[PDB]
DNA sequence: TTTTTTTTTT
């Protein structure tokens, strides 16, 4: 027990908080209290019972619009422009099986279509059953949902199949993604949507009565959502015989899904392309004849049994060179430089997509490609058009990366794994695949997750292979030996095994599945129950579950919000404490991403501007809200895309960040926590310029994540989390390297690792804020000097009667919080509950340092 | 002194 700074408050100010809390304690309608107790009362069978008669709308169909529409395409499938595709999309592999697949679903509730890309499973399999449904006179019975892993896919596929039916978007074809939609007609419709839309909709339709048939696409990539989804239909389908499911997969361990539903009918469907042929690096340096210069027992246990088998098909110095390991992978960047320098002379016109693990090495091969020191490269410098591709760089949102190059120019793209699925570039005939990328890896023991460079898996090299295909024959240069391919895993660790489960075990209670261990162990891969429990314990600590593990009324509010519970709780507190707009900003950035790019060479000069937008508040999260305020003031000032370029920000990210804030705003007003659904509305923001208060609500979200700084000196810091480990601020964070902070304590959303240990994001907090909103407060005395602690961890001194008033104020803040969850209502500014709020504002305001 | 990547109703 070593003690810190002094939080005591003047006695004149405590006499005033004491009068407001005696005021609050003389206080003497709820549908929500009912719907909560209604849900704890009910078991799973009446749960299934009651929800049946609620969503009946697909029990009803409309004979005449059935009749009208089946004559309406039935007549004009012979007047001509449509049926140029009725002929032209039997081009694509899937429509050989149109009737084969129709019959299959008629006799099967769940089927599996395996196909590789270009077959058109998702383009058409939906329209085969709608045009079938319409043709038999079933039109209004039929409403089909087709789920996709990413947003842009859902839009593009919808907008493209829309246009194939000579309909504008919004008639028989639609898409719905979060906070953006073109909804199709309610019946005889095709709706594409992200996997997460349909899980949120499960809360109001747990047994999926509002769709006739569901199609789950790209399950082979094992997103959490699709794994969850087929997990919940083993519960859902028993009670819905007439619901039809169509699984859709690439051929990537296709038969896991076939085995997970009984042994399911499976449709294998043709690929479309020419080849893109594999060369491994024993083929690459057969042709490049490069050499290098500026663990080993296994490399050598791996390589030589296999060079003893390829002995005659290559020269002795090429098989000699599988034995330096830095041959394979990214270990030499001048090697890959000389391969792109190499493909430019030989091989016909075409694009080079180069896959490297991460952003550091996309820079170094960028620098080598545009600033070659070798006279062989200085030739090519200006006859290559070089694009960095990364989540954090601008080139992914412009149209240039997808373009054809200037005549006489050859386009080279140096990309992370983003180019495998997320981003698609159609003119690539050449892919160079390092085989190395980066992956989150966590150690449940240490509470460290680190970001480590890893080998890819077979499943990925085969899809980067495909990327070199779609326009004419490509070739795929993989920089590892074939001996290395046989040792990689089939597919990457499915994400549910590496995910925080806080949000899912909680949301699962709305579907009335209250044993996580029972249910989550029924998925294709069962999460480790120590993750399941480490999730249960975090929701018991923010008190979304009581200590029996049962949903509390605050938990039921947070399960409904589309954000992690920690941050859902932070949104709710910001409604009660009247800073709605700042805090939703923080919340929105943490569950999504920061608006800031970091283009190459501007690392130096994207960190000035993050600092100028922090306004010396040394809060990563309010720095984003400052940026957001700046972004609409550019939309009123109409300084528009000027503004977004000066400051290196994503037009598209801010569009979404601002749309989520109104989503949070709109649900809290629906939930009767706010009087206005406008998140900038005055009544919701009257504390929004009080910075000490905003860090208290920020700490109220990220608690218990805390760090302390003992160092003065840019500067170097000596810092520790509550975990005991020594930490520093990530360099991308704004609190990296400064000095003279007004508080020695910080809260953080995520701590992750390369070279040290880092906090990716932080806000300086004052000790008093943590006392009020945290836990682990006891009063006592250390030597003989009086103390008040937080988390039983950071012990600060305290006066005794500041102690009792905060302790009694935490007791009143807790019971107010519990009633506010049970009986949602906005706090009116003149009521009794508001004088408990004023009491906290006044205590927190003492930390404005003037 | 650093940056794998998705994504959430009415």
């Amino acid at each position: 027990i070593r003690l810190g700074c002094n939080v005591s408050a003047p006695s004149g100010v405590l006499e005033r908080v004491k009068e407001l809390m005696e005021d609050y304690s003389r206080a003497p309608d709820a549908k929500f209290q009912q719907q909560f107790r209604h849900l704890l009362s009910v078991n799973f069978e009446e749960f299934v019972a009651e929800t049946k008669e609620r969503n009946a709308d697909l029990d009803w169909v409309n004979p005449k619009l059935d009749e009208r529409l089946q004559l309406e395409l039935g007549q004009r499938q012979l007047e001509e422009n449509a049926k140029k595709r009725l002929e032209a999309r039997k081009k694509l592999p899937t429509m050989k099986y149109a009737d084969d697949i129709i019959q299959a679903v008629r006799e099967n509730q769940v089927i599996l279509i395996v196909g590789s890309t270009g077959c058109g499973k998702t383009t058409q399999v939906p329209q085969i059953l709608l045009d079938d449904a319409i043709s038999r006179g079933c039109a209004s019975s039929c409403r089909i949902i087709c789920t996709q892993p990413r947003r842009i896919s859902a839009i593009a596929i919808a907008e493209w199949v829309s246009y194939e039916r000579c309909e504008s978007l919004g008639n028989s074809v639609g898409y719905q993604i979060r906070l953006e939609s073109r909804k199709a007609r309610e019946r005889a419709s095709i709706t594409y949507c992200t996997t997460g839309v349909l899980l949120q909709q499960l809360q109001s339709d747990p047994l999926m009565h509002n769709l006739s048939v569901l199609i789950l696409d790209e399950i082979h990539e094992r997103s959490v959502e699709t794994d969850l989804l087929m997990g919940l239909l083993k519960v859902i389908l028993p009670h819905r015989p007439d619901l039809k499911v169509i699984l859709m997969s690439a051929t990537v361990r296709e038969q896991d899904f076939c085995d997970y539903f009984n042994n399911c009918p499976m449709f294998r469907i043709e690929g479309v392309m020419f080849p893109v042929k594999m060369l491994y690096l024993e083929d690459v340096l057969s042709k490049t004849n490069y050499e290098f210069q500026k663990r080993r027992m296994k490399h050598e246990a791996m390589i030589e049994p296999y060079l003893r088998r390829i002995r005659n098909s290559y020269d002795s110095r090429v098989l000699d060179k599988l034995r330096l390991p830095e041959s394979e992978g990214c270990e030499d960047i001048d090697f890959i430089a000389d391969l792109v320098y190499y493909i430019c002379e030989n091989e016909p016109e075409g694009a080079i997509l180069v896959f490297l693990p991460g952003y550091d090495k996309i820079s170094q091969l960028y620098n080598i490609l545009d600033k070659p020191k070798t006279s062989k490269g200085q030739r090519w410098r200006d006859h290559m058009a070089v694009f960095p591709l990364h989540s954090l760089m601008q080139s992914g949102e412009q149209q240039a990366v997808f373009r054809r190059p200037p005549a006489g120019q050859r386009k080279v793209i140096i990309s992370t794994i983003i180019a495998e699925t997320s981003v698609t570039i159609d003119d690539v005939v050449y892919v160079i695949n390092s085989g190395r990328t980066k992956a989150t890896n966590y150690d449940i023991e240490t509470n460290i997750q680190s970001l480590d460079e890893v080998w890819v898996t077979k499943a990925n090299t085969q899809q980067r292979r495909g990327r070199a295909g779609r326009v004419r024959p490509g070739i795929c240069y993989n920089l590892f030996s074939r001996a290395r391919e046989d040792r990689m895993d089939d597919i990457p660790t499915p994400e549910i095994l590496r995910s925080k489960l806080e949000s899912i075990i909680l949301s699962l209670k709305l579907l009335h599945i209250d044993d996580p261990y029972r249910f989550l162990q029924t998925l294709i891969n069962a999460p480790n129950p120590e993750a399941i429990k480490m999730g249960v314990e975090l929701l018991k600590r923010i008190e979304a579950l009581d200590q029996t593990g049962t949903l509390t009324p605050l938990g039921m509010h947070l399960a409904k919000l589309p954000i992690d519970p920690q941050m859902g709780k932070m949104i709710l507190m910001s409604a009660l404490f009247c800073c709605l707009d700042p805090i939703t900003s923080a919340a929105a950035a943490l569950s999504f991403k920061s608006p800031f790019y970091s283009p190459l060479g501007k690392e130096s000069r994207v960190d000035e501007i993050k600092r100028r937008m922090a306004r010396n508040m040394r809060s990563d999260h309010l720095m984003v809200h400052n940026t957001i305020i700046a972004y609409r003031d550019s939309r009123y000032s109409h300084a528009e895309r000027d503004f977004c370029y000066k400051n290196f920000l994503s037009s598209m990210t801010l569009q979404q960040l601002e749309r989520m804030k109104n989503q949070f705003s709109e649900l809290l007003y629906n939930y009767k926590f706010l009087a206005s659904s406008n998140c900038k509305d005055a009544a919701s923001n009257k504390n929004s310029e009080k910075i000490p208060l905003l860090r208290a609500i920020i700490g109220a979200g990220l608690y218990p994540n805390m760090a302390h700084l003992r160092k003065s000196r840019r500067a170097i810091h000596t810092m520790a989390t509550d975990d005991g480990r020594r930490v520093n601020f990530h360099p991308s964070s704004v609190n990296s390297g400064e000095s003279g902070f007004d508080s020695a304590y910080f809260v953080y959303f995520q701590r992750q690792k390369s070279t040290d240990l880092f906090l990716l994001d932080s806000t300086m907090v004052f000790p008093m804020a943590l006392i009020i909103f945290g836990d682990g407060v006891e009063a006592g005395v250390t030597q003989n000097t009086p103390y008040l602690c937080v988390a039983k961890t950071y012990y600060f001194k305290c006066n005794r009667e500041t102690a009792d008033v905060v302790i009694q104020l935490r007791s009143n803040l807790e019971k107010l919080l519990l009633k506010k969850a049970l009986y949602p209502a906005p706090i009116e500014e003149n009521g009794y509950e508001k004088q408990l709020i004023k009491a906290i504002e006044l205590l927190l305001s003492l930390d404005e340092r003037l």
